[PDB]
């Protein structure tokens, strides 16, 4: 995976928890060959599928990170769909991996849990970052070469 | 700073009081970001939002949406709130701007007077889709090109 | 509001309460100038859509009228699914607002109460009409001219 | 009259005994209206009527959409009900042509029956969907060009 | 007799031995229709299904889909169920191919184990979508221009 282009953006909002996502992502690359990413911040969850449409333009995968906790009104169902509906409508106008690396939560230890942590069980934002770099390489056997 | 950037503000009237908080939070934002007069457009209710800001978003780099919707006892809160996802998602990447949700979406009264920005209110959500916004301008100029 | 080209697409699904809608729609009209609009039925809620993205094409504002009343079955949230993906897409290929005037409920005396009658709360067939003029004369302003 | 349509039929065969019946209802009204023979298609499952709705629309002028998909134990229920109504709504709007949803939602197998138009159910959604259809091309006809 | 048609299956590797499990029954199908040598592409989840679904249907007349979405603690399960649910629909519509939904989506592991295929299952779902893929190809087939 050392000749793959990868663009990462990662949200603000919850700003521990999301360090902590674009960490494991970082360290993923370095480990599969891939120094310096192309790596881009925003403030919330909603901005990201406007700025990965950007990014996929010049790069062969995108990893998207964020986190996004239940709170008191239904304004949880809205910032989720929103995310859903953007990323699914980038990766098939570009024809270019997006992994979602976006946490879905109800308490905020479920987030710190999934996020990489010292005491972490998980760590999805290296299993984003895999999963776009795999479907690259699959993308590229499976295209015009040779 | 943000001097150089188009912006809009477009804001529905459904429940006045609340509305009239939002557009204050979004207009104290934006002045002291550098941006002294924004466009702003008034609206009926929530629904008619995506298509007003489909017209701003050929002549701005920017557009945030302001409104309030309320639950009721009929189910019809649910899918005023679908159009407005819809829409504004939809108009955000066929004209690649960003455009801001700034309409809340509440259970009661008090929560939505809790988050618009009052005198003792917890938060105000139309300042923080005015940063939103903004920020998310700035950093597509950076991305596209220039010399 | 003498200059707006003006359509009103009504459903017949439950007809004592869409003709109550229509009612309000046309007293609405004709106080602000609009004599005749263009009046138009269909059956079922679904195929306002398609009827309305043809009215798009000669009309400065389209009105969506219907009922939809939940029974025994899931059936109540797919009609209203439809409904509000359709509308919402045929206002933005056509840069037209189309109104939503379509009463969703629980029960039969709530979408009666909502309807415009003797003794009624209020009038939602109004509602939507204004709705649909003040955003058409927006547009107007906004638009070149001269 | 309204023998001048051209009218196609898309049915799925997941469960036998209600998708001929639903079929058969559709059948009665259009041979009613003035239409013996339809295009007749048959599909295994719902996920599938939608492409083969696209193909029918390219020579039709409406297309009924007919089917059951009964609740398990497993949310698979909620997914196979949203493909319909995404696949459906935009095939309606691309070719600009109705297509009628007649693709049941049920909790139990006994409320399928009953709105299937069996010998004792209470209603017959095949017939309606028809209906729509038939009507919905009529009206497009006649707010269309003409001499 | 489907020895004429080019079909293609993509299956993703979370949970690794019931995605083993799905594929044996889908290539078992595949090889009695007197399809010898399908186009097999394996991934690593369910979000990356319709980027490579997409790629196979410039060159192939059906695709094949199969992975599991098992429940969490978290509402993680809705979302990962519903970009599946987007993204196939749109791609089928775009490509005018069908795309056959063999993505299971459980509340127990135990469940997703039942509907895979194994020695002692009462289903194999992955057998299921391969016959819908290959039937609605020879359909459209025939609908199509020919001598
Ligand atoms: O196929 C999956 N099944 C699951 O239960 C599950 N849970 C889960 O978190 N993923 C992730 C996977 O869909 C994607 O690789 C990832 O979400 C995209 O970045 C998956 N994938
Ligand atoms: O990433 C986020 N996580 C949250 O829990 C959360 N709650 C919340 O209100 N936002 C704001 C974000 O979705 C948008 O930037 C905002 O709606 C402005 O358009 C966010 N963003
Ligand atoms: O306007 C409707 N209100 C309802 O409560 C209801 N319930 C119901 O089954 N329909 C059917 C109608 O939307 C369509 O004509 C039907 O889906 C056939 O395409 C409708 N229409
Ligand atoms: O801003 C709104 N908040 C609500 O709670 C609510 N409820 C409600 O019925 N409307 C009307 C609004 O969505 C539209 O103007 C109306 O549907 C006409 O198309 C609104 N608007
Ligand atoms: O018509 C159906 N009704 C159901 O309840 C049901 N459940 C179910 O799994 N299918 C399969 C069908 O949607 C597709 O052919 C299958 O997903 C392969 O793409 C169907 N089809
Ligand atoms: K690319
Ligand atoms: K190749
Ligand atoms: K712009
Ligand atoms: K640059
Ligand atoms: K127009
Ligand atoms: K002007
Ligand atoms: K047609
Ligand atoms: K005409
Ligand atoms: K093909």
């Amino acid at each position: 995976a050392s000749g793959v282009r990868l663009a990462i953006v990662a949200s603000s909002w919850h700003g521990k928890i999301c360090d902590a996502l674009l960490d494991g992502a970082r360290k993923v690359a370095a480990g599969c060959g891939l120094d310096d990413p192309t790596v881009v911040r925003v403030l919330g969850a909603i901005e990201i599928p406007v700025v990965a449409q950007e990014l996929a333009r010049n790069h062969d995968a995108v990893v998207a990170l964020g986190v996004v906790i239940r709170g008191q009104t239904p304004h949880f169902d809205y910032v989720c769909d929103a995310v859903t509906q953007g990323l699914t409508r980038v990766s098939l106008d570009s024809s270019t991996p997006i992994a979602n690396g976006v946490l879905t939560t109800n308490t905020e230890e479920q987030a710190l849990d999934r996020a990489g942590l010292p005491t972490s069980a998980e760590d999805k934002g290296a299993q984003a970052t895999v999963a776009a770099l795999a479907t690259a390489l699959t993308l590229r056997e499976l295209r015009a070469h040779s």
